[PDB]
């Protein structure tokens, strides 16, 4: 068995091997990459994303997202009070001011004890789920605008057509913007391509032990998990590595910095946060392998969850018995 602690695993390709793409996450899952839920991948030194970052403070944040924290410092919920558009350059320099800006520090590891600290008594603001990509179009190589689309994936796979896209998304962070416990929609992968600025540090639990975690979810948030049987699909709920620890959940951690991609791999829990002023770009996509793990997926019919992008030709297909269910809710 590969990997069978589920470390996170860095992956450093060559030029060739960066040309097929479905080919170099099949590489990776048989050196045991999926096991720990998350990789990182560094492209090689010939890559590049675009010529340069120089352009991009005409783009819109159409709704910016205020996180407001309840509970204690490493256990504890947030929501997202909506606030006037703003620009990409208008959203740089409110990260940069001294209300939002990062602290000093010696490390990752001291910034990294700063937010689990400090987090819940202030309020950064995200600009999140932006329809875009700053890929330049010249770029060939892991462009995450030119992926195989999940739709094709399941028509290969499955012999049946259906409706839906399957385009990029634009993520503007500041010093502790939060990304909350969660899988993907059904489950998938997802890739993260950091363009630009200041690192992003990822939590995530191995995918066999993920049930686990939706144990001490559930534990922790007693009243969200009686509201809801995948409360966790809210994207709503923060737990600390101290905490996870103090419950023997196995997870890891490791940053992600400017110039890297990260993997998420189906049922693969991450949380995280932002050190500073940053610009990513992000998309699900599906593998052959990732079928079985959308036919299990858990789905939140309360109300609350709706969605990064529509599911609904998904569950039609691969969980028909709960087609309806999850329809009404
Ligand atoms: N899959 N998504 C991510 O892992 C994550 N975004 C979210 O979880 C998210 C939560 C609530 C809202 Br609303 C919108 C998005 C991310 N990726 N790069 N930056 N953040
Ligand atoms: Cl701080
Ligand atoms: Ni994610
Ligand atoms: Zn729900």
């Amino acid at each position: 068995a590969q990997n069978p602690n589920c470390n996170i695993m860095i992956f450093h390709p060559t030029k060739e091997e960066f040309n097929d793409f479905d080919k170099y996450i099949a590489y990776m899952e048989s050196q045991g990459a999926h096991r720990a839920g998350l990789a990182k991948i560094i492209p090689p030194k010939e890559w590049k994303a675009r010529e340069t970052y120089d352009n991009i403070s005409e783009i819109l944040i159409a709704t910016p997202l205020q996180q407001v924290a309840s509970g204690r410092a490493g256990v504890f919920t947030q929501y997202h009070k909506k606030k006037k558009a703003m620009t990409v350059g208008e959203y740089r320099h409110l990260a940069n001011s001294k209300k939002y800006q990062t602290p000093p520090h010696q490390n990752f590891e001291d910034l990294e004890r700063k937010y689990w600290k400090n987090r819940i008594y202030n309020s950064p603001i995200y600009g999140a789920d932006i329809s875009g990509s700053l890929f330049d179009e010249n770029t060939k190589q892991w462009n995450l605008g030119h992926l195989g689309t999940i739709q094709d994936l399941l028509e290969k796979e499955c012999g049946v057509v259906i409706e839906g896209v399957n385009t990029p998304y634009l993520y503007f962070g500041m010093w502790k913007t939060t990304f909350a416990w969660h899988t993907e929609d059904m489950d998938l992968y997802s890739i993260n391509y950091l363009h630009l600025g200041e690192p992003k540090t990822w939590y995530v639990v191995p995918p066999e032990h993920g049930q686990r975690l939706e144990r001490l979810a559930r534990e922790l948030f007693p009243g969200s998990s009686r509201g809801c049987g995948a409360f966790l699909r809210h994207k709503v709920a923060l737990i600390s590595p101290t905490v996870l620890k103090e419950n023997g959940i196995p997870f890891n951690r490791i940053t992600q910095e400017a110039g890297e991609f990260m993997v998420t791999f189906p049922y693969g829990y991450h949380a995280g946060f932002n050190h500073g002023f940053n610009c990513a770009e992000a998309i699900n996509f599906a593998t052959p392998r990732w079928i079985d793990y959308g036919k299990m997926a858990s789905q939140c019919s309360c109300g609350e969850a709706r969605v990064t992008f529509s599911m609904d030709a998904f569950v039609r297909i691969l969980q028909p018995e709960r087609y309806d269910l999850w329809k009404r809710g």
